[PDB]
């Protein structure tokens, strides 16, 4: 008599991919291999319901004992025992009793359905989570029997009018959606949780395969499990709207600011690319030093150099990062790119930005984060970081180490130049057998910028941008040819 | 006694691939994994029949309850309850009753066939849709029994003379066409719906494998599910006929118009390619500004820069996009390439063009749309966009960011240059250690165009195209060599 | 009533990936193919418990006889017989007796559980290891029966309150986690041991798939089995904190030290890259000679040249490595890269550093170690070596043979330049048909360094760094062009 209403799950990123949550009064199928977060998803569904909408929830477990479920939920800061004592949550223990011997007859799904209905009526439950129906159906080896029993369960829960989340099982990550293969077709809604193993690394993704009668974002979306539960990131949080401003921000190098027409833009992304030793880290350090000298908070996400090495280099360049950190203006987060996946790094960056509320951020060596990851996943990560930084009106400074040290015919082999607003090209220039460096403002959207490929030297005082090689040809090749007069 | 007549389905793009629709008086097999749109296809078949030809339809469901089918159809704006009340549609509920216990004997297909025949005679039905015969046949584990029962059903429905759509099931996207493997050979017509997972993205494709006694377009064809149902796009809508005209349209840069022999052609595709920062977005902005200054509607499909960043850059270039939007002359659609698949982007572009009726369109950075997609799918998308724009007599301006910033030996690594009519090559030119830019009209079909590689500078007033580097060699390499006199 | 406490295993690297060990009072599933170290892991778990925390352990074996288990443990220096005699360890022999005939009834898991409970009560056991439950469950061909029995066992061991390690079985390295496929879902914790075969080489990795109610590091982590048991290396031991100092260390070439602004840094990584014959080994030899002349211990990890060939070349260069070794100041470890995997090489390097306590280390030809290994695994190895060296305040000198001998447009095709602090670029320079060499300090973090591409010749006295090619262009190409005056 009406359209397909949805019930928000309040799981970060799930409601966005599901376009409003799970459909109301229907059964949703959550399928995934071991460790994919099925139990976590089901528990978070009820917990969020109870906490945000005061909707009593029912949890049906067939393997994990209720005590173990409550003990598990605490790792996320969830006190399920408090909810149980308040009558808001009820954990229906349907696990086989050890004292109960094997039964040769078809397991009584009718008794379980009656118990669930009684619990729903008693606690006025609006949400139901069913843990590992596959444990129930393994006694039902036949696939037809399994489909019939799932159909009975879904139809009964539908007649009761409760929103249900059923966790099922799969052997392969990209094989059958569920074990028997009849689970994904009896359910109205199918959610797939994967733990893809790529490059000796586990990537967790969530996919909404079908929402009968409703639109949803298609494909796999990476998600992480942290102290707050499941955190899904829908493809860079789409576009949104961030009103870019003309406000200028200094780069810490006055000559570079002149080269940029008055410094960088506050709501812009700066990309300093070049070969190793070109001074990208020096520009990042001067950027952070300028940020903090103006009593503005900043963060330095490093991924190649340790904290102490950064400190030593900054001190050698006349920058006291220790005093900056003591003043509470600078927070240096360094970490090896491998230590965690790109989604984990994005979550850490978001959390640090939220806790510190910085005005500027400097990520060192995006190339380091691109190690051993597919170009598509890397691009998704950069989209996420850039969008999040622009949304908070945060000035971003990113560095990318070019793989070729001279003759580099591309700005970035990952092709992130299309996403950045300002591009600083740093390169070596062979001059009289000496390896001079050159800095050029390759790109600046919305601002005039010096086209000069200007020489600069690195001293104890920082970078000193000199004149341009106005008597040389093919500087870009790294090996220019000098012309008389 | 006659040839093989076909019954139109009126599903956008299906009748084209099927060369007139589904054959009349025969059973069509619609096979696909979970969430492929089998139920949607079957429902749309009957709904389109009833609404466009007043042909009563019969829907046979074995899992989804009739109430749920009616509730599902509303997401597409279809009021199936109205049709049921009018006697034009009948939903035959054949789902197993929960109160009915298991039956050890072969399920009575004869009773179902008799019920379907009675319904067809009562409602004078010309169309029939059968939902998940696989649910029926899972009780028939044996494949031979399944083939026999499908043969009986198809033969009976054929004797009745109704056009039937049967939805069947598969475990793998590219595995067996159906579960048992006997379904695709008893049916006269086989349609395969796939939800291929590639690059963490779901691509939906429809394939007509065989139409016994009729020709059909071969292979997979992408299709999307939106608020209007299934929308199939047959390989760029073939050729068609768009009478190109000699009418000229200004580019917003008078010197560029002179370089093009009087501006671009109205019914032509313009491709501005170059490295990052070369000013492709500037040319797009001037193009849109010229379009709107002449009181002509235009659309800007951006995929790298946000709306506000485009606004800021345009204002910095003396272009007021806000006033343009207020006047109803400009509509700016920006969106990340990942947010949706290429078919979805094509559908969005088509819908926006239809709703706005623009005279010009400007897509920013086709390269952004090529991220993480196969070259073939990208090429298909460009063919679609170019053909649709040319059909509506719309002038298209596309930008492609070259992956190499100097020495680019190709116009486009995706090789779309063969599809575009006008090509504007933008490149950096190293001159006296300064990174000057160069604009050249690489290509212009049906018009004389300046061969000069002309220098241009970007100011607050826009691009100023200066003279050509007439005293330099190897400009194209990016690092030219100057010659005296 | 409390959070999820964990029990340390004291297995090197396991507690780090598991974030504190195995959860207390729960069953952990250790699955892996033949030879993956399941039995070794289970035995080490109990042995470490007993030896470090005085926690009595119970070992349940179904195939390996207790005598054979004790005999096996001695290869790691573990005297399990001493623990058994002390009552700290009990090996419960549950293997089928040869005199016991086949049983058609379901094997009595209840009797085994009662025996285990009796043993736990008698020895006050806190840890339990179960060897090859799969041998038990093969008589239970049915997967449902297997899941039920595993559930009974886990629930009973949980009620007893002991931490349990259960070793299960798999046929494929990346196939089902366990044989039946029900083992990984009844267990609260799943650990996967793999012996991946890549390039005719076996790579052993450990993965913690899920720790219910606790966070853990995700993905595969390489581990080796040596005379001390399982040794896991969690992704380079994360970041840690190594306070870099400004202390300078001589390179053995005074002119090179001048080029580096006073020599290399003590807590830094030096990378000498160049074509074959450029003199990387000469720089390594002079580095070691300077290390030992100052009465400082050093190690030379070679991977291309034999010990005697290194001796001969050093003597030809006026360096007496034999006297250095006799004095106990130099230890030369040479070995073919293939002889062992990257994890094995890392373990050997760590062990040698620990036994010798060197002040400097010189690894010859990282490129040799990159032969036939994925770039990701190689990068992980370099991260490990660099981090370990920096942690011990050890100066590292690494050499990388460039694959291209002239025109090399990159420092390292493996792109390790981002990880190194000092980069010495060695290259050939064609001059008047003579193949002169050139040395340039490409990079030096935290120090001024000469930008000059200086010629050097190799004599019996070592390298003699001459002036720079100040009258030549395109030296970097290898084929420079001379200019008059
Ligand atoms: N506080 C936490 N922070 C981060 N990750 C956590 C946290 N608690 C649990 N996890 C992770 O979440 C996963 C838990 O999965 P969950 O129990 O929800 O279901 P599942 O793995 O889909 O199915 P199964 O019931 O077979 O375990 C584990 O792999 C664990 O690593
Ligand atoms: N209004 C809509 N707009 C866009 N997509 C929709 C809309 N309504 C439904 N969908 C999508 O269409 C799909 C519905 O598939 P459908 O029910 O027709 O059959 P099927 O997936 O082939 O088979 P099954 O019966 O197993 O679900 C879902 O995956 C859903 O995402
Ligand atoms: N002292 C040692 N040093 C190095 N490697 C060792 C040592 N002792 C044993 N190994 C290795 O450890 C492995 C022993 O594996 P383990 O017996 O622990 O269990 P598993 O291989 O997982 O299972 P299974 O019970 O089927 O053998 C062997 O492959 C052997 O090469
Ligand atoms: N005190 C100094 N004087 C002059 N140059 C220095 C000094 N300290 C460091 N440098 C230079 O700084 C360079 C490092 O720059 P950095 O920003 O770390 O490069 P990257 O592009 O890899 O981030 C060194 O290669 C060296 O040339
Ligand atoms: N006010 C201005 N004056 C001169 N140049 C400008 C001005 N604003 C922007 N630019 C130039 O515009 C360039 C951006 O051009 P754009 O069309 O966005 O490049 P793309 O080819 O990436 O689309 C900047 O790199 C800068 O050189
Ligand atoms: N006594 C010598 N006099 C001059 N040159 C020598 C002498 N002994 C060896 N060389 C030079 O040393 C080079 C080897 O340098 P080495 O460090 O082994 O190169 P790599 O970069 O491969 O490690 C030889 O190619 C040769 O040019
Ligand atoms: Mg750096
Ligand atoms: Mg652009
Ligand atoms: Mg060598």
């Amino acid at each position: 008599l009406s359209e397909v209403q949805k019930m928000p799950t309040m799981i970060e990123g799930f409601d966005d991919i599901s376009h409003g949550g799970l459909p109301t009064g229907r059964s949703t199928l959550v399928s995934g291999t071991s460790g994919t977060g099925k139990t976590l998803f089901s528990i978070q569904f009820l917990y969020n319901g109870i906490t945000e909408f005061d909707e009593p929830g029912i949890f049906v477990t067939f393997e994990e004992s209720p005590q173990d479920i409550i003990k598990n939920a605490r790792s996320f800061g969830w006190n399920l025992q408090k909810l149980v004592d308040q009558g808001k949550l009820f954990i229906l223990d349907a696990s086989p009793d050890p004292d109960g011997q094997e039964v040769a007859g078809g397991f009584d799904l009718s008794a379980l359905i009656e118990r669930i209905n009684y619990a729903i009526q008693k606690y006025k439950a609006r949400r139901v989570s069913i843990d590992s129906v596959t444990a129930v159906f393994q006694q039902y080896d036949a696939a037809s029997v399994v489909r019939r029993e799932i159909f009975r369960l879904v139809a009964r829960l539908k007649q009761i009018g409760v929103t249900t989340v059923m966790t099922t099982e799969r052997i392969d990550e990209y094989g059958p959606i569920a074990r028997y293969g009849v689970e994904e077709f009896v359910s109205d809604n199918v959610v797939i949780l994967r733990n893809v193993l790529e490059g000796e690394r586990r990537r967790r993704t969530v996919e909404i395969l079908k929402l009968r009668g409703t639109t949803h974002m298609k494909g796999e979306y990476p998600f992480t499990i942290n102290d707050h539960g499941i955190n899904i990131f829908p493809l860079g949080a789409m576009r949104l709207t961030q009103r870019s401003s003309n406000v200028r921000v200094s780069s810490g190098v006055p000559r570079l600011d002149e080269m940029c027409g008055g410094g960088f833009f506050k709501d812009s992304i700066i990309l300093a690319t070049g070969a190793t030793g070109t001074g990208k880290t020096l520009l990042v350090s001067k950027f952070i030093e300028n940020a903090c000298q103006n009593k503005e908070r900043a963060i330095l996400f490093a991924y190649e150099e340790s904290r102490a090495q950064l400190l030593r280099n900054a001190s050698s360049w006349g920058i006291d990062f220790e005093e900056m950190e003591r003043q509470g203006l600078l927070k240096i987060i360094c970490a090896y790119p491998e230590s965690a996946g790109l989604e984990d790094h994005l979550q850490i960056i978001k959390s640090e930005i939220g806790d510190f509320k910085p005005s500027r951020i400097a990520i060192d060596s995006l190339s380091a984060l691109a190690r051993g990851v597919s170009n598509n996943a890397f691009r998704q990560f950069v989209i996420g970081v850039t969008g999040y930084a622009k949304q908070e009106e945060i000035t971003g400074f990113f560095t990318n180490t070019s793989d070729q040290f001279m003759g580099s015919h591309s700005i970035t082999d990952s092709h992130i130049s299309t996403i950045t607003d300002t591009i600083l090209l740093l390169q070596y220039v062979e001059i009289r057998g000496e390896m001079s460096r050159a800095i050029n403002v390759f790109k600046m959207r919305g601002s005039w910028h010096d086209k000069g490929i200007r020489e600069y030297v690195i001293t104890d005082k920082g970078p000193e941008i000199k004149d341009s090689f106005r008597n040389f040809e093919r500087i870009i090749s790294g090996s220019p040819t000098r012309i008389t007069v």
